């Protein structure tokens, strides 16, 4: 029931659909397709910021140290670093602009920071997250093309992190209220998990777009009643160019929080 609406929506939305949930209150997940591949996109900039905020563990002037980023770092898609070019940025307004804007010099410029791709894969695998894969820079990796594993996660392992990060022990609390922080100040959420869920709750999220139609959303939910509830929704399409099923996700969200 619980999956036949899933896979219905799913076989009438014409895409592959990845979902995980994780409600901390009992420890009981809902899972579909929750083992397969997926292009994470602009989500992972959830687990970039967390890498920073574990590397932060150690240098406590980290967070504060001023970036004086270049002319020639500027992308298409990065309204805030655009905003500051002049005065530079702290590597902690870096991560509110990648997670809260989805800025992707200001990702590029963190990954370097933290020593390039295969330190965000490491810091993956040292949090028991094993699917995690990160291939290329921006804005290379969200050409979403099908079966193509470069870039990608499964909503499980997701999810997983997402736990541990935000509501786990992965980080300590001061590194661990700051990434529930900047979650919470999203801005690119309206449509989709925010948009299935009752209006007074508080959802932090991260999304994520990409061609073949991907549209992505990782959330943790602050429910009225209960405990926090972690929420994982992937979503892909037949054509390179097909434009992006937001409402997918509000349908997802709605059908989940029903069950709960
Ligand atoms: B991403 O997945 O989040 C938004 C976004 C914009 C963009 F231009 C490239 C990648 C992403
Ligand atoms: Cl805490």
């Amino acid at each position: 029931s619980v999956d036949k609406q899933l896979a219905e929506l799913e076989r009438n939305a014409n895409g592959r659909l990845g979902v995980a949930m994780i409600n901390t209150g009992n420890g009981t997940k809902i899972l579909y397709r929750a083992a397969q591949r997926f292009p994470f996109c602009s989500t992972f900039k959830f687990m970039l910021a967390a890498a920073v905020l574990d590397q932060s563990q150690s240098q406590p002037n980290l967070l504060n140290k001023h970036i004086n980023y270049h002319e020639s770092d500027l992308l298409s898609y990065a309204p805030i670093t655009r905003k500051n070019l002049a005065h530079g940025m702290t590597v902690s307004e870096l991560c509110a602009a990648t997670i809260q804007y989805s800025d992707n010099t200001a990702a590029n410029l963190l990954i370097k920071e933290l020593g390039g791709l295969a330190a965000v894969n490491q810091f993956a695998r040292s949090i028991g997250d094993q699917m995690f894969r990160l291939d290329r820079w921006e804005p290379d990796l969200n050409t979403a093309r099908p079966n193509d594993p470069r870039d990608t996660t499964t909503p499980a392992a997701m999810a997983a992190s997402m736990n541990k990060l935000v509501l786990g022990d992965a980080l300590r609390p001061a590194q661990r209220s700051q990434l529930a922080v900047w979650l919470k100040g999203n801005t690119t959420g309206d449509a989709t998990i925010r948009a299935g869920a009752p209006t007074d709750w508080i959802v932090g999220d991260k999304t994520g777009s990409g061609d073949y139609g991907t549209t992505n959303d990782i959330a943790v939910l602050w429910p009225t009643k209960g405990a926090p509830i972690v929420l994982v929704v992937y979503f892909t399409q037949r054509e390179k160019d097909a434009k992006p099923r937001r409402d997918v996700l509000a349908s997802v969200t709605k059908i989940i929080l029903s069950q709960i």
